């Protein structure tokens, strides 16, 4: 059995299968254990720190997306401001008659249009922009605490590692104290030396009692970092899936708003179309000749 | 017996028989404009046709103004499309990888597609609605002011025949005074000179009558040419106007049509986005990332 950076994997020999925790589905709690070194020589970080960077970049994407929608909204606003300003414009005003009414309704239909696109800007803000920004508001914080809570367990792993090395030398280097009492008692021997085989053999029996406790507490405070590793990577995986589905959801609402917006726009012409059917040249000629006529009597001769 | 205003003779405002309307019901230009009209004040008191021209003119004016309105719309559209295009190239949330990444990418593109649609529309507007409003009877300002002097000239040529009659009706009566006042001077001290003078200033009272004859006959003629020409070249105006109306109608109808199909093609630019959002699978992405960034594969043991 091997040991790299204070965590003991079994040795790369006759490896008993190793059943994956969560099969098929590429679990965060399965494919991240042993650490990884930065391609250079330094920056050799934890088999988890990447999960944080993924999480943080995630909440990051999220924000950039929202910023994008803001830009779209600003665009929209302006488009509406302009259609509005044009809709108030004084052009071709004095056109009288059914045709006049018709033009007028065109000039108005630009205002309707303006509204539609504006309302759309607002629903963008409401249903797409905000819920992206304000989704898990402080999250880089919850993540950076969820970080060093692991880091701390890895430190409490490394101290038990040092604790076993400076209590493994205690055994092996004081086993010279069992060997130097059968090899170096072979000179004097049999005297009041009730200490060479009795006492100094204990530094090879008290030091077994050292490595026992230190490897017990290493192995304990490892499979305590291990289990809180499993569960708080699963918590990440879950939170991630959740993020994806949230973004997907709100993007679907972006398309949805788009869709229904365009639909309400292509409808602001129906009043115009409606008035344009009622446009009758001859009726207008009436409503005008009535109002401006001069005499209906046709001249004769003399005297 | 029969009146005469501004050199044109209508029958007296008594019980004048019916007056068959030229073109009945339909308020024909050649029916309700004969007698002139005064500016509501006292001056200026203008011709009973000038208004028909002024209307034609206001017409081609309206026409222009309308084109200018559409222009503005087009400017607006051009801009909106430009901005949507700039945003479509925008780099936000780029590093989102995975099926969600592709989906987001397609959102950013749909803005370009959209932009395109709105531009294609600004164009269809310029071609099919703006231009045809400006360039409808391009020289109309020419043909109207020729059509003016054709009536106007016949009206001067009338007022002149009228003056010719009046100052030759004065001729008559003043050579009838020189008759009663020369027959009255016969009945006083009767001689030769004041007899031959009665023969003479009495033939001079028939030449003034055979003169008044022609002057009135020619008045009547050069009236019933202004009459005829009035009728038919008013009808020409009525026609032109109507033609205008339905031209404008038609092109507005097309404004709405373009509006319409524009919004329809816009509401289609989301189908790549919707289609891609359904292909969003968190677990698939977790696979494509855990594959490329995995480290540990093997899970720790004891000692």
């Amino acid at each position: 059995t091997i040991t790299i950076n204070c965590v003991t994997f079994p040795h790369p020999d006759t490896m008993p299968e190793q059943q994956l925790l969560k099969p098929t589905e590429w679990s965060y709690c399965d494919y991240f254990w042993a650490d990884k070194k930065d391609p250079q020589g330094n920056g050799t970080v934890a088999g988890f720190e990447l999960l944080l960077q993924k999480q943080l970049k995630g909440k990051q994407m999220q924000k950039e997306m929202s910023e994008f929608i803001r830009e779209r909204i600003k665009i929209e606003e302006e488009y509406a401001k302009n259609l509005a300003k044009l809709s108030q414009n004084s052009l071709a005003a004095q056109e009288e008659g059914s045709l006049g009414e018709a033009w007028a309704q065109v000039k108005k239909s630009l205002a309707d249009e303006a509204e539609v696109h504006l309302k759309f800007s607002a629903k963008l803000h409401s249903e797409v922009e905000k819920p992206l920004m304000n989704f898990r508001e402080n999250f880089k914080k919850d993540m950076k605490k969820c970080d060093h809570h692991i880091a701390d367990l890895r430190k409490q792993l490394a101290s038990r590692y040092a604790s076993v090395e400076k209590a493994r030398k205690a055994l092996t280097e004081r086993q010279k104290d069992l060997e130097m009492k059968t090899q170096q008692l072979e000179i004097k021997l049999s005297n009041k030396t009730e200490e060479d085989i009795k006492k100094a053999r204990r530094k090879s029996t008290q030091a077994g009692d050292d490595l026992m406790r230190c490897v017990d507490l290493y192995n304990q405070a490892q499979s305590k970092w291990f289990e809180e590793m499993v569960t708080t990577t699963l918590e990440l995986e879950r939170l991630e899936v959740e993020r994806v589905e949230m973004i997907r959801q709100h993007l679907c609402q972006y398309t949805q708003l788009r869709h229904e917006t365009d639909m309400f726009n292509q409808s602001t012409v129906e009043p115009v179309d409606q008035l344009l059917r009622k446009v009758d040249p001859a009726k207008d000629r009436e409503l005008w000749v009535r109002e401006h006529k001069t005499g209906n009597i046709r001249p004769v001769d003399m005297e």
